[PDB]
RNA sequence: AUUGAAAGUUCAAAGCUUAGAUACCCUGGAGGGAAACCAGACUUAACAC
């Protein structure tokens, strides 16, 4: 709905697998997978909340339940994701 | 011991005849097959030393 940030980021030798598990294939080259980048996110993001849980209330909490708590930005099958990821890898043309 | 006595409102007779539940009439209007999801995890064994 609105552009929030964008983050000029640059990853050395990544290991990005498609289809085949690898960064290229017979149709098409994807060296960054927004999948991948919205996946991780969301891991760190628990890794985080329980860092944050632990350091406060000593308590740690299921991926399930954290990711319940965070469906209003990253979205569940009950509700859309509120932030949307787009990839733009400069060159990324058709190779 | 009467303006009385006596006297079957009875007989024959088809609610029948003609007549179209028909005429006009869009299952249509509104409605995103979407939402979520890391192609990833990790080296081990053998003998020599």
């Amino acid at each position: 709905e609105e552009l929030l940030m964008s983050l000029k980021l640059k990853a050395l030798y990544p290991l990005t697998g498609g289809y085949n598990r690898h960064s290229i294939n017979p149709f098409y080259e994807e060296l960054v997978r927004p999948t991948e980048i919205k996946g991780l996110w969301r891991w760190w993001n628990r890794v985080l909340f329980n860092t944050l849980a632990y350091s406060t209330k000593g308590k740690l909490y299921t991926y399930e339940s954290i990711d319940r708590l965070f469906e209003d930005v990253f979205g569940s099958e009950n509700k859309k994701s509120a932030v949307r990821l787009e990839v733009i890898t400069d060159e990324g043309n058709d190779n």
